[PDB]
DNA sequence: GCGATCAGCT
């Protein structure tokens, strides 16, 4: 896993906060999930911060709004610049301890992962670097980003630092965002037109990403989405205006510890069996990756898992096809993986990356 | 009381 530091750029550190990153002279947040926020609470970290006031955290606008409504994070209230997605923006790196000043500049790019989540393409005196962070991008969608081009042709960048999550051509194909969202439309749709006491529980874990499928849900079915607590979206009206904490919805994504134990029981993790003293029908759909192999006998996004039960593919990050072609057309000199998964080894991961790059 | 680690479990 990606310890914080780019061999280019080591006097920054991106999404990584403990041991050696307690001595950068800037801090990155590419998005707000718990795995990328390591270190960021740790109580020598704020000490440090109320020694070095020029030590700064920079982020998007809304990575930026979803970390100070958590309270472990208030801390950081004044010491988090948000710079604008697309928005090429030159900081000053100045070290507290020899005065020694660099100027770097940073792009942030949408990451298609969970809002707020941007990649970070640095531009300084030791090359271009791309750190991607977690990104979903479908086929292409390198070649249509403008800010990664100079003169209509791709920059040169020395080192892309990649999410690496499903780099294997065992995950060669993920079913697209769209007949992700097409598929769970579709079956919340035939359940709960059937009667007012027809309800759907969205069993999705506990982290920013699934606000896409909820904004979707509720456009297309006229229908706000039941969650626990909405409070980190109170100044985003985009996503805000889809959810409620009003339980008198036949759409629920809210969660209890026994979720699991009140679904058997024919009970919504919100408490209720029944609206009017009548009891509700429930299905459980359960966000689920799922992946094809290249022979492209791809199967139904919506699988079926017992008598009110489904799964329905979504994916937080790309597939082995999307990875490729991502870094095929970016033909850096370095990829990195962000990540080891559990099931393969660093040697066959850069066995992947290494002719996807220069020679 | 809190943090960091992990079994256990979604
Ligand atoms: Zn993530
Ligand atoms: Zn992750
Ligand atoms: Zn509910």
């Amino acid at each position: 896993s990606f310890e914080g530091q780019m061999a280019e750029y080591p006097t920054i550190s991106i999404d990584r906060f403990d041991r050696e990153n307690l001595r950068a002279r800037a801090y990155f947040l590419s998005h707000c999930h718990k795995d990328h926020m390591k270190g960021l609470r740790a109580p020598t970290l704020k000490r440090r911060l109320e020694c070095s006031l020029k030590v700064y955290l920079y982020c998007s606008p809304v990575t930026k709004e979803l970390l100070l409504t958590s309270p472990k994070y208030r801390f950081w209230k004044k010491r988090i610049i948000s710079i604008e997605i697309e928005t090429p923006t030159q900081i000053s790196l100045v070290d507290e301890a020899s005065g020694e000043k660099e100027e770097i500049v940073v792009t942030l790019l949408p990451a298609g992962h969970c809002p707020g989540s941007v990649m970070f393409l640095f531009q300084g005196n030791n090359g271009t670097v791309l750190y991607t962070g977690d990104f979903r991008l479908a086929q292409g969608e390198a070649a249509r980003m403008e800010l990664l081009h100079s003169g209509g042709r791709v920059k040169d960048i020395q080192s892309v630092y990649l999410d690496t999550t499903f780099c294997d051509p065992r995950f060669y194909q993920i079913p697209s965002r769209e007949e992700c969202l097409s598929g769970v439309l579709e079956l919340v749709r035939s359940w709960i037109t059937r009667s007012p006491y027809h309800v759907v529980w969205l069993n999705c874990k506990a982290a920013y990403g699934y606000e896409y499928l909820f904004t979707n849900l509720s456009e297309e079915l006229g229908v706000q989405v039941h969650v626990n607590k909405l409070d980190m979206f109170r100044n985003m009206p985009e996503i805000l205006h889809h959810l409620t904490t009003d339980r008198n919805t036949q759409i629920h994504a809210c969660r209890h510890p026994k979720a699991e134990e009140y679904f058997q029981w024919s009970k919504l993790p919100c408490g209720i069996t029944s609206r009017n003293r009548i009891p509700l029908h429930i299905i459980s759909i359960k966000p689920s990756t799922m992946w094809f192999g290249e022979r492209s006998r791809k199967t139904n996004v919506i699988v079926r898992t017992g008598e009110s039960s489904y799964r329905a593919c979504f994916s937080f990050h790309s597939s082995y096809s999307e990875i490729k072609d991502f870094l095929s057309y970016l033909c850096p000199v370095n990829a990195y993986p962000n990540v080891i998964p559990v099931g393969t080894t660093m040697d066959k991961v850069v066995e992947i990356l290494k002719p996807l790059c220069r020679s």
